[PDB]
C-alpha cells in the first residue's frame, strides 16, 4: 500500500558497467520486494542484465530529510526484452546510503 | 465526509528527534481518529516510529482566520514499512496550536 | 439541478464572531435549502457554530451584473466535527444584497 | 448531435431590462428547440423571467466567418429558481443577426 | 481505425461561396468516406450546403513531408441542421493537392 | 507489457524514398514484433509503402545513455489506407544503430 518506495532518474549498473539510465521507477519493500520502473543501446543492455543495481535518486516529497540516493541491490525477463515500458523487476534489497 | 482535516508540509518527531519530511496528510477525527499520508533515512526512520507526533502546516483553504500549525498527537505497519506512498496511521488527538 | 447558487472565498460569523475563512461553497434553493462547502481555530471554530451567517462572495459567471456579496442565512455534524473537507449544512435563507 | 449552437457571454433581456450576465449557454435546434447554460440581483431577476431574450456571442470556433451575435427569441422551472447552475430552457426561435 | 484523416481549421465551399468556417473535422476513408466535423450566417449557411467542398489544412503530425491542403470533394440532416456541435458528413473523396 | 519500445518524431523510407513524417510510434518486440504508430502526399505515399523502413529518434526517457536513432527494419492494411490515425504495422527487426 502506502509501504511503496519510488525515486525520479536513476542508473543500473551491472557489475560495474551503466547499462541504462532509468527514468521514474516505485518498488515497494514487501527488503528484498518487488517493483516497477520504466527505461540507449547501453541502458537496453543494462536491462538484459537486472534482468538476469539501480541506484537513483530518491523522490520523498515528504522530506524528512533532504534527498537521498537509493540503491536497489539485486529468464522470462529476459526474452521479454527481445522487443509497454513499464517494466517489472524484483530487487533483493533497498538502499538510503547518502544524502546529496 | 467532510469532517476532515488535511495539511501541506509537515514534520513528525520520534520524542525529539525529526525522522522523515512528510508531504501531504489528510485525517480524519471520528479528537482521537484515523487519516493518511504522505512521505530519506531520517524521515524513513521516524516513519518506524509513527508506526509504533506530526507537525505541520494546515492547508484549509476556507482561511476562516490565516494558517497555523497542526499537530497529530500520537505492529503490522511496522512490517509493511520493510519495503504505495500513502501510508496509513491513527493519531489519537489532534491539534492548531498557532498561527504562523 | 441548475437551480444552484454558489461563491467563492467567504466568512461565516457566529452571531458576530468570525469563525472560519470558508472557502468554495455551493448551496441549492430547494429560500430554504440545503447545500455544501469547503472550510484556523476560529474558522473551526465558526463550523462548530453553522453546525449548531455564511457570507461569500457570489461566483456567477454568466455575471447578469458584476459581483455581488451573498449571505446564507442560518447535533449529528456537531460530532461529525470533532476531528472530507466537504461538509454538509442547511441555510435557512439566501440573499445577494449588495453589490461589491 | 451536432445540430447544436452555443455562444460565449451572453445577456438576456426581459421586455428591455438586462436581468443575468448568462455565461456560456448551450441550444440545440430541434428554429425552435431546448438548451441549457450556466448563469447578481438582476441577472437572477432576468433568469426568473426566462422562466416564464438570450443575446450572446457566437462561439463557433470553424469561423465559417468570422463572430456574431445571437440571440434566442423566447411554472416549475420558476420554482426550482427560488435557491446545479447548468439551468434548462427552451427558446422558440434563434438568430445570427449581426457581426461584431 | 488508423487509417483516418483529419486538418486543421478549414472552409467549405458551395459551388464558389464560402459558407462556413469549420475548425476541426476528422475524416475515414472507407476516397469515398464518411466523417465528422465541428462548426456565423455565412457558415450555417454552408452547412446547410453540404448537407444537401471542405478545404482545410491537414494536420498530420508525422509529417512525412510538412504541411498540406486538404480537400473533400463531395434530406435528414438538413434538418437536424433547423437547430451537438460534432456534426457527421459523408466526402465522396478527397485530396491533398498542395503543399502550403 | 514494459517490454515496449517507442520514439518520437520519425520518417519511413521506401527504397530510399521518405515517405511520410510520422510523429509518436510505439512497438513491442515480441527483434520480429508488432505495434503502432501515428502519422503529406509523401508521407501517405510511404504508409502505403510499409503497408506492402521506420527510421526514428528513441523516447526512452530513462537516458541509460542518452539519446539515439531507432530503425523498425520492415494487403488489408493497403485498403484500410484508402481513407483513425494510430495505424498498426509489423517490423520484423529493430535497432538503435547510432546516438545522435
Amino acid at each position: 500500500a502506502q509501504n511503496t518506495i519510488s525515486g525520479k532518474e536513476g542508473r543500473l549498473f551491472l557489475d560495474g558497467e551503466e547499462m541504462a539510465h532509468i527514468k521514474t521507477f516505485e518498488a515497494n519493500v514487501e527488503a528484498n520486494g518487488t517493483g516497477t520502473a520504466t527505461f540507449s543501446k547501453f541502458v537496453l543492455l543494462m536491462m538484459d542484465y537486472v534482468k538476469k543495481t539501480l541506484q537513483a535518486v530518491l523522490d520523498d516529497q515528504s522530506s524528512g530529510r533532504g534527498t537521498e540516493r537509493v540503491t536497489l541491490y539485486d529468464d522470462s525477463a529476459k526474452i521479454a526484452s527481445l522487443d509497454e515500458e513499464e517494466v517489472p523487476f524484483t530487487f533483493e534489497d533497498f538502499d538510503v546510503p547518502e544524502k546529496l
